[PDB]
């Protein structure tokens, strides 16, 4: 039970908090998170996450609490923290520029449309094209980035983040792993949620038993393999 | 403001939460956090260990934060939740056995013999005996636990904590890197404040840069060498 029309989308302005997410990014633009970016609990993620996407507890719990880590504060972030890398934040991002060699932080077009050209022909994305884009975008960051970081964790996040934007920008059910096409690049372009454009909320919650498959199956049709020492270490705060 | 005697020690029941760090349990134990230890957040430690230790925001925002993880809610945690092994606790504890061939949780006084026995002939344990002891415990996990898990990470962390006794029960500047026997016993035997036997709160700030010289000193004197697997890789959250 939530109105949208309370929630409508507004431009982040220019002190406005915005980070690599673009989930969090758009609850922001909608208020569902504060419209400034900042002071942001996991208490906040999980309710906005839920009431914007139906995404449960289950994940936002876990991520939120790996995100809370970016920031100096005790319980709170500013969006922008989440760029830390080595944390959550990744190099073979779906749209940002691995940070070796670039801006991990903003919608970059040109990255992007790796994401935009897959699944030629459908009207929607699809397991399969999220896994030839994931496959892509690694491939490319392992040709210019010298100093490329791609590991069983890496892997694993960015098949969540992939099933995240075809099961949060969904039509159908969420349990088809697809989404059209038009829903998914408001999304990653405007940091928007496509109301407009015919989008509404999933009435199916959406949490770890319904990704974990999609995931998986992402992994699979991604055709990969560990880049070097294979460690899944994160980084456990700022400026260490 | 902070009325240590409003602060009695009371041991804890039965249906109490404590977990493997004696210096939570100790203001757990002295109602500095909650008696039942239950329902902890990041900011409630920080208060505490302000208040009962004179131990700044700086490290306990960092070890709270990472702490949060072992936890299945949103932003606290019970005490025996931090129990969860290889996200904070690890092998070669000073007062505990390793998880794999014995309990990695309660208090253990054969384990603590060794802490207990170091730098013989002076009533104070030092930099020097704290190194001593940790080589000691790290030598007896590598002889007798199959699955022991030693690197760069549990090495320091492990450097963290010899500093954390060294100077919270300390008597006088927590800089000379020295405390009591009779004061660090009670702390790990009784996870007491030591008020009757001469001890008080710090009055000088105990932060990073105050720890971090001693941790180094501490971890160099250890004779310490990487012996295996040294990817320092925390559990990111329960049941995974
Ligand atoms: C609530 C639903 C969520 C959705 C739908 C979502 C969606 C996404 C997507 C699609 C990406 C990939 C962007 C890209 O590769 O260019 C991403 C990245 C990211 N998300 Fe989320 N996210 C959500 C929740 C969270 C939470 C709770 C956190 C942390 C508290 C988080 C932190 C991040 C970070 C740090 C990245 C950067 C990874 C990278 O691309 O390097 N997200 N998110
Ligand atoms: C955010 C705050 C804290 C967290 C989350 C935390 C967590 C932990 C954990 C999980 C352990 C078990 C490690 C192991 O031995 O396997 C531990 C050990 C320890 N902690 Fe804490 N701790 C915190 C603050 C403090 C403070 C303020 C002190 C001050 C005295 C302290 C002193 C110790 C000591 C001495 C041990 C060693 C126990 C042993 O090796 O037997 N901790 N801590
Ligand atoms: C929550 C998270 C995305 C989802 C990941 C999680 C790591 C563990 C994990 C394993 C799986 O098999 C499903 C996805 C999950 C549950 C990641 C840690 C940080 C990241 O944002
Ligand atoms: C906070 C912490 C203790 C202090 C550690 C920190 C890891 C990084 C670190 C490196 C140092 O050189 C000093 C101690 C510190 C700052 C640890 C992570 C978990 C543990 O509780
Ligand atoms: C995705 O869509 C394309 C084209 O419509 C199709 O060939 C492919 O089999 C689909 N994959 C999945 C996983 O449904
Ligand atoms: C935990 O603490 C919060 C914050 O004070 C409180 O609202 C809540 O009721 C508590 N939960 C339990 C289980 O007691
Ligand atoms: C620790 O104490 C012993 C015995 O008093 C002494 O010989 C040693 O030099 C001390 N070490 C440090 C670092 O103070
Ligand atoms: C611990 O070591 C034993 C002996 O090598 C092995 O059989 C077992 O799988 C290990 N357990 C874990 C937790 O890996
Ligand atoms: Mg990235
Ligand atoms: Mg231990």
């Amino acid at each position: 039970a939530v109105d949208f029309s309370a929630h409508p989308w507004k431009a982040p302005g220019p002190n406005d908090s915005r980070g690599p997410c673009p989930g969090l990014n758009t609850l922001a633009n909608h208020g569902f998170l504060p419209r400034n970016g900042r002071n942001i609990s996991v208490p906040m993620i999980v309710k906005a996450g839920f009431e914007g996407y139906n995404v449960q507890s289950d994940i936002l719990i876990l991520a939120g609490k790996v995100g809370m880590l970016t920031s100096r504060e005790a319980d709170t972030i500013s969006l922008e923290d989440l760029k830390l890398h080595g944390t959550i934040e990744h190099d073979a991002s779906l749209s940002r520029e691995d940070v070796a060699i670039g801006d991990n932080l903003h919608f970059n077009e040109a990255i992007f449309t790796t994401l935009a050209n897959s699944n030629p022909g459908a009207d929607v994305y699809n397991i399969s094209s999220a896994a030839q884009v994931q496959h892509d975008r690694l491939a490319d960051s392992v040709a210019r980035n010298p100093n490329v970081t791609n590991t069983d964790l890496t892997a694993t996040i960015r098949s969540s983040e992939s099933a995240f934007y075809l099961t949060v920008m969904s039509a159908g059910d969420p349990l088809r792993g697809e989404a059209p096409k038009k829903f998914v690049n408001v999304f990653f372009q405007e940091e928007r949620m496509p109301i407009k454009e015919g989008w509404k909320r999933s009435t199916t919650p959406i949490n770890l038993p319904l990704l974990g498959p999609i995931i998986d199956r992402i992994t699979e049709l991604s055709d990969w393999k560990p880049t070097g020492d294979n460690c899944g270490a994160i980084v456990l705060g700022p400026g260490l």
